[PDB]
């Protein structure tokens, strides 16, 4: 018994990208720097610490924080393809739209490599992990620019290009810079919950979810307020045409408007930079383009705020069927922390990650050519039961959990921060002015499927 080994812990530097899960276990035993990414230093884990130690641990999505037995002495130094049978499913019929869980389990039971519709999923967390981490074979670049000479900083660039970006812009995205914004956020938070509360029912999708992220991305990059409708309605057009081989003169319009007002906000914060990100990213040592900033500024509106109302939507789902938890969760925000990061996990918004292969590669004991069409199936992974932290269940066990719903790697979603703050300000201002309510009788919540969102159709709420 007592031989106790003691232990420490250390960061493998190559293998962190920012999640920043471990600051989230514990701020004084995992700290991080202004880009959100850790500067742990190696160190020997106190006995009464080892308990949070191996929680920041096993929080990380790139197993980067690693612990060891503290055994080092004067003797024991320490230095310092085989499968030909496809599996093919039509992904149209993956029982999706009721229950997430069946869907994936019934990809992922179809084989580690799974051509559906043109694509080949990889199921497995050994190749997903693994995938996200190599984008040298895994290419970014290749899949995710449609033939628009506007680049999409940076989910459309491969390193060292996307590397230079992530450089850039990870300080104006990371909890350190984001923490400066939440007294704003808070303010406008409230106040539509206000509206909402005063109502006593809503269509949560139509009446909050769909309006609520573009609101606050109009407050935090200093956007007129009263633009918010007409850019809500250029995003849905922009986001519903891209699927379109054959665009309408209204599409082909709703992107030229967007194009035009962005492209003046970007020229005007060049000219007459402030105190904001979209100014700021444009001087300094490395400035952006405009032409840069203005694929940035596309990328966030077309992908940051959609996910946002998606998980907006199931977290009000889960809460409205479960009065204790609901009762838990008000005026906690370590725990609702822990909730947001479970609906995140379960309900990703961006369920899969699509790569082009630049060599060959085996997967599953299957080689893919190169240039094969690669769907990397985060929210599979996430589910796949390998782990207490990986079940269909919701898992309120105090702890933050790891998971990819925000993906990993170096693609890591650059927003996540300010997703988890927006995603836990709403559950908490709405607990705080709404702390019972109920799901609509003969409510039966899906979503739509196959389509080109993961979120609820609508979830009508009622209370007193
Ligand atoms: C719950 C909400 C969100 C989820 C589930 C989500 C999910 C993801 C995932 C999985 C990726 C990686 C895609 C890939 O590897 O190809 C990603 C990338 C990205 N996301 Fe998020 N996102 C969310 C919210 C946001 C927000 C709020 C913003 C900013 C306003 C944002 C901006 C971005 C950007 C800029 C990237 C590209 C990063 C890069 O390629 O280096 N997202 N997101
Ligand atoms: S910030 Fe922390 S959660 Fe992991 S990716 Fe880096 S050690
Ligand atoms: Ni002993
Ligand atoms: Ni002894
Ligand atoms: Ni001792
Ligand atoms: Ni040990
Ligand atoms: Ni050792
Ligand atoms: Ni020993």
């Amino acid at each position: 018994a007592h031989h106790h080994h003691h232990h420490k812990v250390r960061l493998d530097p190559s293998r962190c990208v920012g999640h920043a899960q471990c600051y989230a276990v514990d701020p004084d035993l995992f700290p991080i720097d202004d880009s959100g990414n850790s500067i742990l230093a190696e160190h020997e884990v106190r006995p009464e610490d080892m308990q949070l130690t191996r929680d920041g641990v096993a929080a990380c999505p790139e197993m980067a924080l690693i612990l060891e037995e503290d055994d080092a002495d004067v003797l024991h130094r320490h230095q310092p393809a085989g499968s030909f049978y496809l599996p093919r499913l039509e992904y149209s019929t993956l029982p999706m739209a009721v229950d997430r869980g069946v869907g994936w389990k019934t990809l992922r039971d179809a084989g580690p490599v799974v051509f559906m519709n043109g694509w080949y999923y990889l199921t497995r967390r050994e190749d997903v992990l693994a995938a996200l981490r190599n984008p040298k074979v895994f290419s970014s670049r290749k899949a995710l620019q449609p033939p628009n000479p506007l680049p999409v900083v940076p989910l459309a660039f491969d390193p060292p290009e996307h590397t230079r970006y992530r450089r850039i812009l990870q300080p104006y995205f990371s909890p350190a810079a984001l923490s400066k914004a939440l007294p704003s956020l808070r303010r406008h938070t409230v106040a539509m919950i206000d509206a909402i509360a005063g109502r006593g029912e809503c269509e949560a999708m139509a009446d909050l979810a769909n309006l609520f992220p573009f609101q606050l991305f109009l407050v935090l990059y200093g956007l007129p307020l009263e633009d918010r409708d007409r850019l809500i309605g250029w995003k849905d057009a922009v986001i519903a045409m891209s699927d379109r081989p054959h665009p309408t003169e209204a599409d082909v319009a709703a992107a030229r408007e967007l194009l035009e007002y962005l492209t003046a906000m970007v020229a005007e914060r060049r000219r007459n930079p402030g105190p904001d990100v979209l100014s700021q990213v444009q001087i300094g040592e490395d400035p952006l383009s405009e032409i840069e900033v203005l694929g940035l500024s596309h990328l966030l509106i077309l992908a940051g705020l959609d996910t946002v109302t998606a998980a907006v939507g199931f977290s009000l789902l889960e809460l409205a069927r479960r009065p204790q938890l609901r009762a838990m969760l008000r005026d906690n925000p370590k725990q609702i922390r822990v909730f947001i990061e479970e609906i995140v996990r379960l309900e990703p918004s961006a369920p899969v990650a699509p790569r082009v292969t630049t060599e060959p590669v085996t997967v599953g004991g299957m080689t893919l050519p190169a240039g094969s069409p690669v769907r990397l199936c985060m929210a599979a992974v996430n589910r796949d039961g390998s782990d207490a932290m990986s079940t269909d269940e919701l898992v309120m066990d105090g702890k933050v959990h790891r998971h990819w719903g925000f993906g990993g790697g170096p693609h890591r979603c650059l927003g996540s921060h300010l997703a988890r703050l927006e995603l836990t300000l709403l559950v908490g201002e709405w607990l705080n002015q709404i702390p019972d309510f109920e799901l609509a009788p003969d409510y039966a919540p899906e979503i739509r499927f196959p389509s080109k969102s993961f979120a609820l159709k609508n979830l009508p709420l009622r209370w007193s």
